[PDB]
């Protein structure tokens, strides 16, 4: 029984890491989508600039055309005509240059707008697939934990034998996280970062579709020290007890699912306190900072799981314990560091 207990906990952690891998897979291609969206919006703001200078060259040529519109007096009027003619020649070749600028800005915006459309539908369907596989994984996990609690009960027997009001809901949650974040410098730094990057929880493109208007456009996130660590870690500890939400989280706190945090969302929140802007994907976070051998990990390091950090992420808290958001049904919690399934390196950002 002891063996089967420990083996169903091994299987529990397998299935939990698989679930993690799928969730983070979707998180990754969500990041890719929002960055392609920013790419598309930058291309058409370029296209709009092109149409702008084409119109100025246009009306310049039309003003010169409208300018086009005894022997001594004829002489000086011929010279006036030459002045007008040379101005039109200038504006002419200017308009040809601007026309080519528009041609190429429009084709580039056409291409990379389409590219963002593609990856958008791509990740919605990837969401569908991963939702199905996740629901399977968590059903299996729940039957496994049933088995595990039962087996523990049997082992105990053996040992004995031997011897829209959702608005009000949201306002409440706001009060919650706002005062749980009670430092002010770190939260305002995280907030700056939050306002620097797109929402990594939705897919719908928050940019214009028609080549009209011009918003702000979000940054691009893909491919002493002691004071810094305590601000970040204090931030993570401050969210202890907050419920888990797939895709949830930003620099200011929990967010609506697809109000909580998922593993890579939580780490982003903590490190944003010291102006460290992190992507909402373990695999991309694994590319930041400096890597350290797991045997030399220390307070502040990031612990990753799965091949190339594809499955899970946690923050090392020091003294052999770490803070993490592990799986559905579990709140943000502190747990001793787990060594099984760990990636080949830890990441030290501070």
């Amino acid at each position: 029984l002891a063996g089967s207990l420990s083996s169903t906990d091994a299987e529990i952690n397998r299935v939990e890491l698989e679930m993690g891998a799928l969730r983070e897979e979707v998180n990754k291609s969500l990041v890719d989508l929002h960055d392609a969206q920013a790419i598309a919006e930058q291309a058409r703001q370029d296209a709009l600039a092109a149409k702008k200078d084409l119109d100025d060259s246009q009306a310049q040529i039309e003003a010169a055309q409208e300018r086009l519109d005894r022997q001594t007096y004829l002489r000086t009027s011929a010279e006036k005509q030459q002045a007008a003619v040379e101005e039109l020649d200038r504006l002419r070749t200017e308009n040809a240059n601007k026309e080519s600028v528009l041609r190429q800005a429009r084709i580039v915006a056409e291409q990379r707008e389409a590219e963002a459309v593609e990856k958008q539908v791509q990740t919605e369907a990837a969401i569908a697939a991963n939702s199905e596989q996740l629901n399977v994984l968590t059903n299996n996990r729940s039957t496994l934990v049933a088995q595990r609690d039962g087996a523990e009960r049997n082992l105990a027997i053996a040992r004995a034998q031997a011897d829209x009001x959702x608005x009000x809901x949201x306002x409440x949650x706001x009060x919650x996280x706002x005062x749980x974040x009670x430092t002010a410098a770190s939260i305002a730094a995280a907030a700056l970062i939050a306002a620097s990057q797109s929402s990594h929880a939705t897919t719908q493109n928050p940019y214009p579709t028609d080549e009209d208007a011009d918003p702000t456009d979000i940054a691009d996130i893909q491919g002493d020290r002691s004071a810094q660590i305590e601000t970040v870690i204090a931030r993570a500890m401050s969210q202890l007890g907050v419920q888990y939400a797939w895709g949830g989280g930003n620099a200011n706190g929990p967010t609506l699912g697809i109000v909580g945090f998922d593993c890579s969302g939580l780490t982003l929140y903590a490190f944003a306190g010291v102006g460290i802007s992190l992507p909402h994907y373990t695999g991309y976070q694994y590319q930041h900072g400096t890597k350290v051998s797991p045997s030399e990990m220390q307070r502040g390091d990031l612990i990753f799981y799965g091949p190339g950090a594809s499955q899970h992420v946690a923050i090392y808290l020091g003294d052999g314990q770490m803070i993490e958001a592990p799986n559905s049904g579990s709140v943000v919690k502190i747990s001793p560091v787990r060594w099984s399934g760990m990636t080949e390196s830890v990441v030290r950002l501070i």
